[PDB]
């Protein structure tokens, strides 16, 4: 078995490993369509999550089941499935507490290319098949399905953590594929006015498409300044962080009004700390809640977004700005993700 | 002043009353647009809410402020306003409890055509104008605006009470204009699949429009069986009740899965008790939460729903199937509500 | 293997079965201390859950692990453990929804004496040891610890479903063991005034001890009237149903104010429906929420209550009014639970 | 009329002014008991809230209503009442969003010794008596009562924001009187283990008195370290911040497990930004929600905490380490708070 992988911090390059074996509960999947993510770029070229050695990358993929363990009951070989970037061990205390995202340690729920071989290989392992895989409906295009395992789920969580109220006006700081899914999320939580913050033109279109009502380019003056202007000093009810500097937090705290919420689904790679503006936080008494969590995973989080897509509640295909054929183009795609061209949102490498 | 009032249970007509006078915190408004409600019919032809004598009916209207108390600070004569069906007294313990709908007593938030002359008059009084009036953007048409005060706020509340999760599948029992807004609200909360129940063609047609993905007619047999079959025995995540007799409650509990919620916004005008089936409620342990509350009123509520219409997140105008002109047509619209003709959803009477 | 079982509705006796065997993830436990429950009385002499054939009763026990599967990592034979009345299979869709109590179906998390042989056997089975067993601290006596599996977790769930707020006055309807634990629960959630309803002197004294501040006897007039008098027409903030007829639901809805909660933990064994007062439930808009749930189970649930007993926040021992020695007394005790003598709260049988 | 006031930053002293007059909805009150608050120290000798000119200090008091506006309905002269440190204008939109503390502006709900003349005067003004005053039962001692307005509501609020679950282990950072009430608060929320951080002997016994089970002296090592050891690498479920430097935020996050909550009620006076460890906050995906808000005020808040004290759910009197007689000592009492003696938790001044 061959596959892309992080050799060492900053060092990438294909390698060779064993076709993994399915435990009695696990399943082995063969990639049907995959995509790269800024998350890999961070942990690889910045050691946000320490160093690793020859660890196949990629967490986003849909594909078919090659073989299942004796105990697997809802998946046969040859079934098409959506594999969540999050595949936690479902029998730990974190789960009983209500946090599979951290089943077995902080962020432990996130296994692929973090603490396990990723989806960028002729085959990949999936722990607890019946709990971590989802049947992919034929009606849903491949390039669209691959947006669910990590873009949709992460973005939507953004909208979930924000406690959006019907008609509330929301601000989405950063409009990359995740930030964009947050704009869709907010629309879905019944947000009224959505203020998206970003410059890449193609993103600005997407944002408007997924629901953005007001675009705010962070090159026409400070962001806090421009928003307080649009909202007339009132501010925003909720603000979701989906990209930017560690100081983006300071910006969000200032634009949300008191009793508002700062929902963060962004992954901070560098910096030893994140700052909170003492004054705008009411010296700690302004009632502005700060949230930040790893996106939900598991079969359910996937069955549900499927429905969202199936019942045309959302169309993630608009995030796919580049479609590459055949395995080989993984490296191309990966790098294409490194130095983000200016016409890019999300690239998808079909395999079969 | 002339007004269409309830004369005595089972009798209605136009009467003569003094033009109301504003207290320092009130405002006197003239109707630009009003609409009749199933509610008034219940309190006039069912005596569901005790009796009344010469109580001007109606509680759905957009108007123009005519005069204001000495303490009103945000509304002047000439201001076009969206008037909430619920005009609570904002200085009570209920308010401090987070239940303004019950400020002063069970359902006391609802004053118009309850314990205070309604809007079906040349002029009508609004208490605490600054807290209970919202400025109506010119962009939004009268017939759409007159949907916010009651239809939209109620419908959406069923949605809110359902605690709908992203992608969940909800059932909306009863698709009158309220049921219709519940569907809309369901879609607004990220609902995936939406099973709408009702038979009137105009409703089934509007339901599909607002987001219903499945139609179930209670005339082809028991709702519970049809819904259980539509869901392959899985049942629905949430059920919003917006119609039917008392036995609709049982039906709700039976179609919702353990841990789901039955959200009620329907006005049960007849009967002594509502029945909850034991076995299907898990003999009291099915974790099937039952909710039932009055629609939210007040300024903020109205502003937010206005934003929904303004930012095209919803277009209530599709609920209007009959529009008449002039004061004399109030009585016609009203009767058009007593005897529900097949092509009706909601009628609006334009006054200028 | 010998064990006390339900032969069929209205029939209970001693039977014989094989010492069960443990799959790779289970453990076999021998009873150290067990107690009977009112829940079994219903299912048997009322067939409230339908027919049952030759099923060992009981589901409240603390015992010693006798053997474990090749996969049980946290429990060796000889380990003293508190076994939860609810032992769900932690790998299902319900668990991913936050309702392990209905893992695999409504009430399916409750296996012992429901759809699996109970704890009144020489030995009994426990599915998923690392997920369904909790180590018993030596500092906690058997007679007290066995109050944790069902009584403490149920009464507390009442308090949990009630959404109690600091200083709020709660009403507990029914002060049996569960009710008594609900009173403790209310107190543990910061309840101010607590009105307990019952009549058994032994129970009343017990309520005062766990936090009751007022005692209403349902043999001195209707509950509603008495409680409306103690609260001066204001009513209570929440009512936790913990016993009574089917009509108890209506009492609850009448005594709680608008926006309050009716939290049921009682398990109704008779009747087709449970009545809901149309008017006192504000015709469906009084915002009076109704909840009913099966007590939490699993390991974490037990560890948390263990802790409450350990750090002395609660002492269940007062529930135990009868203690007996000998495996043959499981019956004496069971029958004791059948025809409730005036001086009995809870009976416990010590086997070793 | 005399009053102890802040003449400017660093300059305190007595002043004379015109006895305030009530608007038709307000009430004038004379203090029966008052108490200095560390908060006032921060705003005087630190200007943590900019500067003020000749503003009577103090905001914690219980007095007797001397007179009321023609609209006040529930309060009369002679009526002994508790006065919440927070008295908002209940007719704002912040109120409609559910955040009275920020009615009309961030923290604008807190008027006394902030943007309004405080309670250290022979008389003071209380706006909107019917919404901002609660009767004081004869049975509650004055020194106990004067604790409710600020210490109790704030400490409890910390515990409320903490989202504490039954049997959870909570950590209280800073056992000042607030922290002391946070502890009782966590005890009231049904917490099991409670780790209290502090070193003042007198506060340590108060902490053990209100429910602490573990004491952590910031002398035997780093807070972060001792708590980890105490929780055997597991960490705490919730962290309630009631003291420390800006860095204390970092400690907190560091000790709460993923998916836990950091609740702050501590008023920071120095610093520009509060630090959040990028790593321990799981790079922002740890799900460690952070909350911080100005304590609740108003009548209900006071009524609820009053019932708590009355029903003996908390005895705040143990916070009162210093009692002073005569209106004149108010100044000494204040100073006693500037230079924190080692045997003081909370000083009180009884006038009559
Ligand atoms: N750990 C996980 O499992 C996981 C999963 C999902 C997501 N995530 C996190 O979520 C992020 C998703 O973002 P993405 O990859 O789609 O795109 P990205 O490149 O990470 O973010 C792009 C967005 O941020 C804006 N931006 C850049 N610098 C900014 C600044 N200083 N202030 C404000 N906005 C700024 C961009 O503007 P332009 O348009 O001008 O470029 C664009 O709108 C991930 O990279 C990762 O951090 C983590
Ligand atoms: N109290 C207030 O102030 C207030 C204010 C606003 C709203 N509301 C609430 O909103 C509603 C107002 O009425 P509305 O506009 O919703 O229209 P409606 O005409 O009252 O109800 C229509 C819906 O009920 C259906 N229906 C009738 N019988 C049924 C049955 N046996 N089983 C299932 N569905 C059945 C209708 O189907 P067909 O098409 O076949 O008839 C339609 O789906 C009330 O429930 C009221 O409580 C109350
Ligand atoms: N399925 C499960 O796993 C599970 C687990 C735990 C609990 N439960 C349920 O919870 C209950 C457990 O037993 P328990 O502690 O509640 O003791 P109980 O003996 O079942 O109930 C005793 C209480 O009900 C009162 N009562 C009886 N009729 C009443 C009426 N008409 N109005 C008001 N109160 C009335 C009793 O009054 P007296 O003082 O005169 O008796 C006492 O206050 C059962 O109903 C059981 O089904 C189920
Ligand atoms: N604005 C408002 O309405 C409002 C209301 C309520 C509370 N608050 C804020 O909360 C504060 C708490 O009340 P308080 O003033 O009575 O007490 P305090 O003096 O603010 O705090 C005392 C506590 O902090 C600990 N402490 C001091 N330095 C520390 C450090 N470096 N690291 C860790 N712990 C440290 C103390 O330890 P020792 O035992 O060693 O002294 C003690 O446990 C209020 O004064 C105010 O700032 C504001
Ligand atoms: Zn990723
Ligand atoms: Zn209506
Ligand atoms: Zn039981
Ligand atoms: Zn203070």
């Amino acid at each position: 078995m061959k596959g892309f992988a992080m050799l060492s911090i900053g060092k990438v390059g294909w390698i060779e490993k064993e076709k993994p074996a399915p435990g009695p509960f696990d399943a082995i999947v063969r990639p049907l369509a995959v995509a790269p993510c800024t998350s890999d770029i961070h942990t690889v070229f910045e050691g946000a999550i320490g160093e690793r050695h020859n660890m196949i990358l990629g967490h986003e993929a849909v594909g078919e089941v090659v073989e299942v363990g004796s105990e697997v009951k809802d998946f046969k070989p040859g079934d098409r499935v959506v594999v969540p970037a999050i595949t936690p061990d479902w029998r730990t205390s974190e789960v009983q507490r209500g946090y599979h995202q951290h089943s077995g340690g902080m962020l432990a729920g996130w296994k692929f290319s973090n603490v396990k071989d990723g989806v960028f290989g002729e085959f990949f392992h999936v722990n607890d098949a019946d709990m971590n895989l989802a049947h992919l409906p034929k009606e849903i295009p491949l390039e669209a399905a691959v947006m669910i395992p990590d873009m949709m789920t992460t973005g939507f969580h953004g909208a979930e953590l924000a406690d959006i109220e019907l008609g509330a006006t929301v601000a989405v700081l950063g409009i990359g594929p995740v930030g964009l899914m947050a704009v869709a999320g907010a629309k879905l939580r019944g947000a009224g006015r959505i203020i998206a913050v970003g410059s890449r033109p193609v993103c600005v279109d997407a944002a408007k498409y997924y629901g953005a009502t007001d675009i705010v380019n962070y090159k026409d003056g400070p962001i806090e300044s421009q928003i307080m202007n649009l909202t007339e000093g009132k501010g925003v009810d909720a603000a979701i962080i989906a990209g930017g500097n560690a100081d983006i937090m300071a910006t969000a705290v200032k634009i949300v009004k008191p009793g508002g919420t700062i929902a963060n689904v962004n992954y901070f790679g560098e910096g030893e700390v994140l700052d909170v503006p003492r004054l705008e936080w009411g010296c700690g008494m302004a009632h502005k809640t700060i949230k930040g969590g790893l996106c939900p995973g598991g079969r359910l989080r996937m069955e549900r977004l499927i429905d969202l897509v199936f019942y045309k509640r959302v169309d993630p295909s608009k995030l796919v700005t580049h479609v590459f054929r055949g395995f080989d183009n993984i490296e191309k795609a990966f790098m294409l993700m490194k130095d983000k061209p200016k016409d890019l949102i999300k690239p998808v490498v079909i395999l079969a």
